[PDB]
């Protein structure tokens, strides 16, 4: 059946929601090099979901940020940026 696999794309919509908008021009991008942000908005969409999924297999995705999951995402989102330019500084330090 693999129920939890077709809620991925589901889970994506509620994910490509927020997610492209608030990188694509905030604070984050303009310290978020091109490819960085390419792989931060595909990835944190999967991964989110498929993290979360891993906690709760039958975790049906929210409609839109409500304020504690919007909470959530932008600290996740923080973590996750910092984790490309550390590495991307890394090699140019």
């Amino acid at each position: 059946v693999s129920q939890s696999q077709r809620l991925e794309h589901n889970w994506n919509k509620f994910f490509a929601s927020f997610v492209p908008n608030l990188i694509k021009k905030n604070p984050q991008s303009k310290q978020f090099d091109h490819e960085n942000i390419k792989q931060c908005a595909k990835d944190i969409v999967k991964i989110l979901t498929t993290k979360e999924l891993k906690k709760d297999s039958s975790r049906a995705p929210p409609d839109d940020l409500t304020k504690g999951k919007r909470h959530k995402v932008k600290e996740f989102i923080n973590s996750y940026m910092d984790k490309i330019i550390l590495k991307k500084k890394q090699k140019k330090a």
